[PDB]
């Protein structure tokens, strides 16, 4: 046969966990902690580990159901295994945080049906199951809802009262992944987002990690080390804000990710040496990355400015996202934000007109606050261009 | 060639219909009535009948134009039919409702162009056509707005001012059929709720039957007998409410569909075994099934009255879509649903009290209303769990 | 190989351009201009000629940095090459316009990025790239926010506020291309119309041109001749208005657009022979054609009058989406509009009463202002067609 092949499908995956072959693997690490897997033939058990071990204890226990499958929050840790000939498949939450006393409970699947995927947000649970269902969970274990997925999943994450969810949209063809995901809101009042749309990646690749900002902003990389964030502002798009190739001090060497922060605007990850993942010991360092979105002509100031103003303004969306959800949020940052992206505006008017483009210059005081535009006027009158101060007049009459 | 396989597409058929290579078949049955095709050497001739015989009298109509594709409504008979190399594809609506005396009209479609499905709603009627285009009519035959599907169309189904369409979105693989569906709202506003968007299916499944419940909610049934709705209360996603195969006592037994009723709750479907679908002859009676979301651990009576509350949940959702449209219902219903529901959530707290999981009833209470919460709290005080009752109070406190 | 096949893709193109290889072709003809490339071994050169002028003086440039996508607005006019051994992509505007002191500015891409698209709206323009990007700058070479494409773009257009792209949206079979379209309104407040949803297409057809109406609205082409255009007021479906293919006086004939305009309803194109697409000499000459909706019994008076005012309703639509976003219109057009409507309501409810077709009668009377439900109420009066009388006098009365 000479024409094209489709895809082999990605399977499912635990964002932020290592393969299932290692004796010693992750099971997660995330922003709450670590969790290690130590599966030898001589013992079978799970590590707990917190970043802040006051969350809750540093905890060892036997994987006796050889759970295959969990994931680590503020307030629980949350536990699976396949079904086998023998039994369902289990669902085990070890809720540390309760003020009741029985912090642990179990549920078992109906009898056929298999956990592919889970996660936690705030006082939920919710799993991904081989019936292409999703189950929702309290924390405390109360079922809450059930619904059917539009394909095979690939991949889930939770923050807040948010859910996000990848899966198998279509046949993918010559190394594509046909990927579409569903983003819900599970508030008093419950939205989907996102209704299964087409999800954005690199040629010839895969998904490689989900997530949430700290902040809580859906966010992903994939096989290509492409970082994308949900830039709500911009019509819920998708923006690529890194790419982690530029790094790589030997082109095998790659980077796998563990966090991401806003602000302050950092990239958590772990530098890999001539594998896709670490491994579990000797226990790897986590690097540090600061974002840096793709604009062109990068060399220049200008471009340099241009990106370091969309960078900040995309960076402080999650406080108007916030704000819009009723959650509580520091102001100060915002004027802070505002401040910096007046003078990053104000930077790049003062070059403009050095450079004669005074159109660029109404163009850049579009985007200015109008303090930030009456400060142009008098700027512009003071450099004796007048044109530019009347256009900046009339512009402030405008706003 | 040593790939995996597109599947064969799945072809348009009328929902609750019979084979066309029988001679005698059901061309639809509904909750209205059912309409059988009599292609015999004694007869080539159509037979109309109502359920409730006080709709309209029995009417019998031959069949000479030949027509293949059929629908029943309390207003009006629509038939379709292919061109010819000679005919135009003919849509011929009999409006036996009308006050007016005139009471059937025949419209023929363009060259080349075939009818492939038809539906009825409130006051109008709407066909499907190898153009890949939309017809819209009214009950008396004024042309209505023409637009454009995204592909092959598959069914439709039409209530009230709704109609729910679904078609081939893409090519499906091993097995899997890859069907989207489309929703819309031609009130006086018109609306577009789902935008072409994936439709849920068992694996390698394909569409067995879609419609409305009674109460107008969108459903729909696959080839493994998962009747799926679509969920309102949680932003338009499809949940499982039914598996009939724990019902096909036999693995040839099969259930088609007729009707759904959200309220008494029934499932209303002929059983058929060693077929999909049942002959025209000897007729049919009509079995009733109940409703049953896949909830886990459903031995236990946590489960069951999880179940219990969530399904009473669901089937009340159209009493919110009906105040959202202005239409009206007994607000007791409300009332009594919701007093289901706060009696349910009552016995799964003071079982999760008993059970000492104290933060599971605040779990189930943050889902009561402030009554109910009140009566918990009274409940919690009398059996002295006061944690608990303080707990409760600050909810009560919060709400 | 035994199975159907993934068709191969449709390769992207500019709309109102044709092919590559032909030395001396049409980069871009729209209602503004006409941009021809002349691409001779000695001499490597574009002509821009305006419809107007006045706008700015045809200009000849010579082609150095071998531009070969280009487009051109009311503004500036955009041009784009791609990458070499020794250059960067680069996006060359060249912006006539302005009133500060060039009228001109280059953007270079990122290594191994490369233009596949770009389109120039209000104050703006954008650029598809080979990274599977959008980048967009105002008309002053700003950069402006950017983010991730869907999949492989096709092509793109601009108008006002709107940016509209099509791109492939899966693998499509036997001939389909799958194809999938994002609209975007880029004001101080952004929104996403359509996220990605399947583009309506004739089977085994591919996308011919792309564009808007001189009114704002998006409205495309495929290789088959059907013009289909956004209806905003059928919740954003898409209605065909026209079958070139009725003009195809010879069957090899083909119309190459140029541009659309609802309020006169006009189609301009250019009608090719043998050719799917004009030669640049001898300097080819517009054609202008009317729109017909594909409506049935378009032969008899009652399909004609059906025909004329759906046709008169959608040319209208434009008014109240300019009028909800701010902008000025022609509020004499709408009531003239609105009096078409009334005159073909008339005269089909007039129609049809001397059909004694009195229940559609009532039908038509309900898309009428009240007014004209007066009207035809004392037109029923004095054909003492009481019955009718009485059932438009209580319609008359529910308004």
């Amino acid at each position: 046969y000479d024409g094209p092949m489709p895809t082999p499908r990605q399977k499912p995956f635990q964002s932020g966990s290592t393969p299932l072959h290692l004796t010693h693997r992750f099971m997660v690490w995330n922003s709450i902690g670590i969790i290690r897997c130590y599966n030898d033939e001589q013992d079978n058990a799970i590590d707990v580990e917190f970043h802040d071990t006051s969350i809750h204890h540093a905890t060892h226990l036997s994987n006796t159901l050889n759970y295959t499958i969990a994931d680590l929050s503020h307030e629980a840790i949350l536990l699976a295994c396949e079904s086998t000939d023998e039994l369902a498949s289990k669902l085990h939450c070890l809720h540390f945080s309760s003020w009741d006393s029985s912090k642990e409970w179990i549920i078992d699947l109906p009898q056929n049906e298999d956990i592919e995927a889970i996660c936690l947000g705030q006082g939920w649970a919710a799993a991904a199951t081989s019936a292409l269902l999703l189950r929702l969970f309290t924390i405390g274990g109360v079922q809450k809802e059930v619904f059917s997925l539009a394909g095979p999943v690939v991949s889930m994450a939770g923050h807040g009262e948010q859910l996000f969810i990848v899966y198998h949209r279509g046949t993918g063809f010559d190394g594509d992944q046909c990927l579409g995901v569903q983003l819900l809101e599970l508030g008093k009042k419950k939205k989907q987002i996102l209704h299964g749309d087409p999800l954005p990646l690199t040629r010839k690749s895969y998904l490689a990690w989900i997530g949430f900002s700290a902040e809580g902003t859906p966010c992903y990389v994939d096989s290509e080390g492409i970082v994308r964030m949900l830039n709500r502002g911009l019509g819920n798009t998708w923006t690529p804000i890194c790419n982690t190739r530029e790094h790589c001090k030997g082109k095998s060497d790659h980077y796998w990710v563990v966090g991401i922060h806003e602000n302050p605007q950092q990239l958590r990850c772990i530098p890999c040496k001539g594998s896709r993942f670490p491994p579990t010991l000797p226990r790897p360092a986590v690097a540090i990355l600061s974002f840096k979105l793709p604009y062109c002509q990068i060399a220049t100031e200008k471009g340099q400015m241009e990106e370091q103003f969309w960078r900040s303004v995309i960076f402080h969306n999650h406080l108007d996202y916030l704000a819009k959800n009723g959650y509580e949020y520091e102001e100060s940052t915002k004027n802070q934000a505002t401040k910096e992206q007046q003078e990053l505006l104000m930077k790049m008017l003062a070059l403009s007109c050095k450079l004669e483009r005074e159109f660029r210059c109404v163009e850049l005081a579009d985007l200015m606050t109008q303090n930030a535009v009456n400060l142009a006027i008098k700027y512009a009158s003071r450099s004796r261009k007048l044109i530019l101060a009347q256009k900046l007049s009339e512009l402030a009459v405008e706003k």
